[PDB]
């Protein structure tokens, strides 16, 4: 019965998922002066040109745009990663007003929303096998700030009315996730977890420094589905956040 409310929200999750109090939980606050520049980190390779979106699902906690991951189409490689990770889905976290919504924070600053592009390591059989492994997933995190509209988000926003109800899905083919990426691929990276139950510690996080801008109208349409589906920042503990820059 986990969710984001007073009675079932993040502070309760540890009861059903004790790893919630574990050693590599996400999200975290990215303290830009404690983040360590690592010259050995390679540039990120985001290869999304042959992405095949299939559908969009309201899973009760967010909406997921799902991709065909049955062969290498949209993949993430390079950066802190060893090998190739296939895009399986993306989703967002957002708030009930503009001053909150992101999961990661940067020097304690919260953005209005955060996009997670979820990828699994093709050394493993499928996503299900990958989440059982400490290097199973790579999640590309992108902050959303409110200002100008992101044109490449409009197709997502426009279909949401058709999946207002929990559990419903819709066909969602031929969406190009390249339209959700900022100019720069400068990033921070650290080992962490899924930010929703079961909170498995299987993720290499790659959080981009440059946010994308979305319009007030765009985020307001997210909110017609639910609000405040973000887990707050968890302690960094015995980890270091590394930066691809400065
Ligand atoms: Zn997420």
């Amino acid at each position: 019965h986990w969710g984001y409310g007073k009675h079932n929200g993040p502070e309760h999750w540890h009861k059903d998922f004790p790893i919630a109090k574990g050693e590599r939980q996400s999200p975290v606050d990215i303290d830009t002066h404690t983040a360590k520049y690592d010259p050995s980190l390679k540039p990120l390779s985001v290869s999304y040109d042959q992405a095949t979106s299939l559908r969009i699902l309201n899973n009760g906690h967010a909406f997921n745009v799902e991709f065909d991951d049955s062969q290498d189409k949209a993949v993430l490689k390079g950066g802190p990663l060893d090998g190739t990770y296939r895009l399986i889905q993306f989703h967002f976290h957002w708030g009930s007003l503009d001053g909150q919504g992101s999961e990661h924070t940067v020097d304690k600053k919260k953005y209005a929303a955060e996009l997670h592009l979820v990828h699994w390591n093709t050394k493993y059989g499928d996503f299900g096998k990958a989440v059982q492994q400490p290097d199973g997933l790579a999640v590309l995190g992108i902050f959303l700030k409110v200002g100008s509209a992101k044109p490449g988000l409009q197709k997502v926003v426009d279909v949401l009315d058709s999946i207002k109800t929990k559990g419903k899905s819709a066909d969602f083919t031929n969406f190009d996730p390249r339209g959700l990426l900022p100019e720069s691929l400068d990033y921070w990276t650290y080992p962490g977890s899924l930010t929703t139950p079961p909170l498995l510690e299987c993720v290499t996080w790659i959080v981009l420094k440059e946010p994308i801008s979305v319009s007030s109208e765009q985020v307001l349409k997210f909110r017609k589905l639910m609000v405040d589906n973000w887990r707050p920042a968890q302690p960094l503990k015995n980890r270091q956040i590394k930066a691809s820059f400065k």
